[PDB]
Parts: C-alpha cells; sequence; structure tokens
C-alpha cells in the first residue's frame, strides 16, 4: 500500500527513529576512527540531533579550538574560488552571511542563527540530523522547506577531505542556495514529488537530486557556473568542473534520473540547468509521471500537506 509520509511539519519528528545507527565514523577507514575524543564528540552531536523536536531552538555548541582550526582552513581555501566559479545567487548572498551569521575564518556559525536567517529569506529552516536518513525521509523534509543538516565537523587530520557531509559542507555548500527564492521553490518541488512515491521512483528523485542540488552546473549569461553543494564545498572538484575535462549535458530528467554516478572520484559528467525556474518546471512535469493515486499541495499558512 502507499508508503507513509508526514502530513504536518511536526510529523518530521518521526524521522529520528529511522536513521542508520552505525555511521561512517565507526569504519576503520574513517580519518577519525582511532581517535576516542573524536568518537565521543560525534556521539555528543548525535544525541543533540536525536532529542531535537520541531519548534525548539537548535542547541548552541561551543566548538573546540581544534575544530575551529579545521573550519578556518576549509573556509580560507575555498573562499578564493567563489568569485569566479560560484553562481551569481551564491556570491550575492555570501556577504550577508558574513555580516549576520558569523561566516568568518575564526568562528563556526551556530545552526540556530543560520536557520533564522534562512527563514527570513525564503522560509527554509534547518534541523540537526544524527546520521544517515533514508532518501525517502531526507527528500520528504524538503516538501516543508526543511533541510536536515549535520552539526559535527570532519576530523582535523584531513581538513580538505570528508567521506560524508559535515558542517563545512552544509554551510559553505548548501546554505547559500537555500537563500534564493527560485532555488527554494525548485528544492521544494523535488520534495513534493517524493511524498508517497514508490521506492523505485524515490531512487530516481535521489539521482536527480544528486545531479542538481549536489553536483549541478547552471547557465548564467553566456557562461557556466557551479551551484551544486558538493562542488561548492570541494576545492579540487570546483576547479575541475569548469575546466575542459568533464562532459557537459543539458538537464533532461528522463535521462538524468537513470544516470549512474560514483561518490568517490570527480564526476565524469555533469548536467547543466538553464535556471532554477526552468529546473523547477521540469521536476513538476516529471512528478506528473510518478504513479501515485493522489496529488499533493503544501499550505504554507498552516504548514500541512493537502492530499487531493
Ligand atoms: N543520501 C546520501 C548522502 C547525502 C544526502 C544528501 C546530501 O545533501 C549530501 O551531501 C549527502
Ligand atoms: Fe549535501
Amino acid at each position: 500500500t502507499v508508503p507513509w509520509f508526514p502530513r504536518t511539519i511536526q510529523e518530521l519528528d518521526r524521522f529520528a527513529n529511522q536513521i542508520l545507527s552505525y555511521g561512517a565514523e565507526l569504519d576503520a577507514d574513517h580519518p577519525g576512527f582511532k581517535d576516542p575524543v573524536y568518537r565521543a564528540r560525534r556521539k555528543q552531536f548525535a544525541d543533540i540531533a536525536y532529542n531535537y523536536r520541531h519548534g525548539q531552538p537548535i542547541p548552541r555548541v561551543e566548538y573546540m579550538e581544534e575544530e575551529k582550526k579545521t573550519w578556518g582552513t576549509v573556509f580560507k581555501t575555498l573562499k578564493s574560488l567563489y568569485k569566479t566559479h560560484a553562481c551569481y545567487e551564491y556570491n550575492h548572498i555570501f556577504p550577508l552571511l558574513e555580516k549576520y551569521c558569523g561566516f568568518h575564518e575564526d568562528n563556526i556559525p551556530q545552526l540556530e542563527d543560520v536557520s533564522q536567517f534562512l527563514q527570513t529569506c525564503t522560509g527554509f529552516r534547518l534541523r540537526p540530523v544524527a546520521g544517515l536518513l533514508s532518501s525517502r525521509d531526507f527528500l520528504g523534509g524538503l516538501a516543508f522547506r526543511v533541510f536536515h543538516c549535520t552539526q559535527y565537523i570532519r576530523h582535523g587530520s584531513k581538513p580538505m577531505y570528508t567521506p560524508e557531509p559535515d558542517i563545512c559542507h552544509e554551510l559553505l555548500g548548501h546554505v547559500p542556495l537555500f537563500s534564493d527564492r527560485s532555488f527554494a521553490q525548485f528544492s521544494q518541488e523535488i520534495g513534493l514529488a517524493s511524498l508517497g512515491a514508490p521506492d523505485e521512483y524515490i531512487e530516481k528523485l535521489a539521482t536527480i537530486y544528486w545531479f542538481t542540488v549536489e553536483f549541478g552546473l547552471c547557465k548564467q549569461g553566456d557562461s557556466i557556473k557551479a551551484y551544486g553543494a558538493g562542488l561548492l564545498s570541494s576545492f579540487g572538484e570546483l576547479q575541475y568542473c569548469l575546466s575542459e575535462k568533464p562532459k557537459l549535458l543539458p538537464l533532461e530528467l528522463e535521462k538524468t534520473a537513470i544516470q549512474n554516478y560514483t561518490v568517490t572520484e570527480f564526476q565524469p559528467l555533469y548536467y547543466v540547468a538553464e535556471s532554477f525556474n526552468d529546473a523547477k518546471e521540469k521536476v513538476r512535469n516529471f512528478a506528473a509521471t510518478i504513479p501515485r493515486p493522489f496529488s499533493v499541495r503544501y499550505d504554507p499558512y498552516t504548514q500541512r500537506i493537502e492530499v487531493l
């Protein structure tokens, strides 16, 4: 039968009891695996996420000097590339994040301040997430303009590398785009298409998500710029994606939806969007082909999904 999905924004609280409990930091391969302090610090951030409930302010955390040093290294190194590689929407908002959210080399911004700023721009809000959510729950949150965000940071032994999302990736990669109204509507359309969709389509939407929100390129004037969070938080791939090496294809969902990708090396190919409004339209058309015995609409006044 139709798989369950949240109908009010508060029902998102039901996701905490549905994450992968044995996370990446438990693998022998993780940069912080033999470090017991790092291991305890991760447990500490996971307990904060676990106990969090919709509507509460996100807890503030005092980051250690070692964590701030890792943040500073990542921040200074990536910052040099945005003016020439990042899409206009990213560069337009960055100064405001520096002024009101504390985006600076010496300070890790607190999620509550960032979430309030996003709320004022487009109504997006953040909630801390323990570990790995299923694609279904992760995309479902977007229908409500809710982004599940990590609050921990990568291990300091390898500042320019992370095998998973961490706070540098969320703040430098995702957050700036969620400040833009058109990108916000586009992300939300992906989430709405996902509600009650059969598993095999959830995987298609997760693949579309990967080639847009995480690794998307966008047309701007007669140029091409990065807007994908995974590119914007990766020093090496951001430079590589705008060089002559990768193959570039126009965003076509029927095709993008089944494309294979790897998470371990630079992407051999990227899809280019004409604009976020156009990508939004393509998602809405694609959602029409998903076999669901109903239709959905979000009502921002009461924060509930209406099932038609
Ligand atoms: N679901 C696979 C892991 C994942 C999901 C969403 C993201 O934004 C990200 O950076 C990584
Ligand atoms: Fe991400």
